[PDB]
This record gives C-alpha cells, sequence and structure tokens, in this order.
C-alpha cells in the first residue's frame, strides 16, 4: 500500500508537465502597462483572482521575457480579456518585438494609463500590490482598482496547446 | 471598486476546475479550486489560492505537499461537493493516494499532478499555495469542466 513518507524526488518530465498543464483550460487577456510614457504589453493565460479584500488578482511573467523590466519597474497595469474573435490580438501579443502597439487599436484606462485592447470582452486596472521570483518567473499581484464589462461577446479560450471557444 | 464589479469582471475569465487535496497525518482534505495556474517550467510550478476562512487552510498550511485533480465534463457532482464545507468529504469518494505524496488523487478526472509545496505567502484575504510538480499523469481523453460567469459549461 503506502507508508508514512516525507519529501519525495518523483520522476516528471518538462513535456510531461507541459502536456499535462495544457489540459487546464484558461482565458486568453492581454496585459500592458506604460513604463515612463513607453507602452508594453504581451499574452497571458496565468491570469486568476487571488483576494476578494482588497481585491487581488495574479498573473505570471518569464524572467526572459522583453516585457519583464517594465513590469517591475511600473506601479500599475491593465488586463483585457480577449474576446472569441481576437486570435490575431492574442498572436500579435505573444510574438516578442519592439512596439507592439502601431497597429492596434486601443485606448488608455482612466486610473492607470495603461492600455485597454479595444474589442475586448472587459477590462482590469491595477496598482501593483506585490511582486515574487518563482522558477522562472515572476508573480505579480494587482489590486484591482477599476473595471469594466464592454460587450456580452463569448471569451476565447486556450486549451491543449489551441485555441478554441466556449459551447 | 465594489465586491460585485470585481466578481462579476473577473467571472468572465474561464476557469477548469479542479479539486485540490493534501494528507495530513492521514487525515485527507480537499476543496474545488478555478484558481489553478502554471507559473516556471524550470523548476515545474503551479500555484492556487485558497481562501483564509476555509476550514481547509490550517492543513495545507502545515502539510509539504498537494495535489490536484483536473476534472472532466461530467464531474459537475463532484466539483459542488468539494466546494460544500463539511469534514469528512472523501467518505464515498472514489480516489487513489498519490505515489509520490499521498494526496487523494480523484477518479474520472482528466489529470493528476502531484506537488510538493515549494513556496507560499499571504495575499489579501487568501493564501497562494505555490508547488513544484513532481508527477503527472494524463488519464483519460474527456473533455475538462470549465467554469464561466458563475457557471459550469463546456468547451465547444
Ligand atoms: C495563449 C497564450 C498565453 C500565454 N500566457 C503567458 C503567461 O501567462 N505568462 C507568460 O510569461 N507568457 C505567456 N505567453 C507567452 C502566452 C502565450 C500564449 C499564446
Ligand atoms: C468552480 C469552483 C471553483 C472554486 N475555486 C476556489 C478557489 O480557487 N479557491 C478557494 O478558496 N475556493 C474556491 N471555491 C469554493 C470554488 C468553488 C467552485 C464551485
Ligand atoms: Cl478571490
Ligand atoms: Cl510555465
Ligand atoms: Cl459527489
Amino acid at each position: 500500500a503506502h507508508h508514512h513518507h516525507h519529501h519525495m524526488a518523483g520522476t516528471v518530465t518538462e513535456s510531461q508537465f507541459k502536456d499535462t498543464m495544457s489540459r487546464f483550460p484558461q482565458g486568453v487577456t492581454i496585459i500592458t502597462t506604460n513604463c515612463n510614457n513607453e507602452l508594453f504589453g504581451f499574452t497571458a493565460s496565468s491570469l486568476t483572482s487571488v483576494s476578494l479584500k482588497p481585491p487581488l488578482i495574479l498573473f505570471c511573467l518569464n524572467k526572459n521575457s522583453f516585457s519583464i523590466n517594465s513590469f517591475q519597474k511600473s506601479d500599475k497595469f491593465a488586463v483585457s480579456i480577449l474576446a472569441e474573435n481576437q486570435i490575431d490580438i492574442s498572436k500579435h501579443f505573444a510574438k516578442s518585438q519592439p512596439n507592439k502597439f502601431t497597429k492596434i487599436a486601443y485606448e488608455l484606462g482612466n486610473k492607470t494609463n495603461c492600455p485597454l485592447i479595444n474589442g475586448a470582452t472587459c477590462y482590469i486596472e491595477c496598482n501593483k500590490y506585490a511582486s515574487y521570483d518563482a522558477g522562472d518567473h515572476v508573480i505579480f499581484i494587482g489590486e484591482v482598482i477599476n473595471t469594466a464589462i464592454k460587450n456580452d461577446l463569448k471569451p476565447l479560450l486556450y486549451f491543449h496547446k489551441s485555441y478554441t471557444n466556449l459551447q
């Protein structure tokens, strides 16, 4: 059967990890900031609600991303939850390149001045609340200071390493 | 920001549904969680968040390991059960205690994950638990349970 034991090392490979975690479905967001009047953003599915009182959310960003320094230095960010018809937006922001916003329809949020992506199902503005190293990423926790639900369009899903939709 | 605007807006982000468990001195604990996310590839880390007001919180704080079962679309009843606050949640549940952690993995789940606790952090009215993945298994090819707009639903 089994007995009382302590820490075991395990045998999991990276591919096993990726394949397994791909089977947790998630929405798709563009997360942005404005650092010394320069715009940065990336495609993020690691969003989650964290706390109600105070109202907190988090996301995770790779230490090796072009974006990381800006989020580290900036005290604010914004989140746009993508609709089903926004795959092109999702792919564009997932591509590492400077000046991601030249051809993109966006508005600056009222409370953070961070870009919100037109067409998104809804918008979230945050002040940065805390920040933690975690393996090869950093976890950013935001306090939600503004929200707007923009439309009833259905959300983009990411599942099994691919884009899909709700029923 | 009102509680309603926060909760209703965040409900727009769809998530899967998991049962997260630990075994603390041979006593089994678990709850239904949609906060799961991947955190790191090297090392392989995931996190979840648990309310400080949950019955389970002490057991997760004290136990240095946990497990996660990703629920299939036919497991709404299991999701509701583990969301219900009460002792002895496993009495009539089909599980298997994980090989690496002895934490319960829920039969019929699409995927099993075992973690050692890597870190944890206070975050407003929750605790963020980070786990290093030390075992995984893909158990079936069923489609995942989704939770969206405060309702259970399905992929297309
Ligand atoms: Cl919450
Ligand atoms: Cl990752
Ligand atoms: Cl049940």
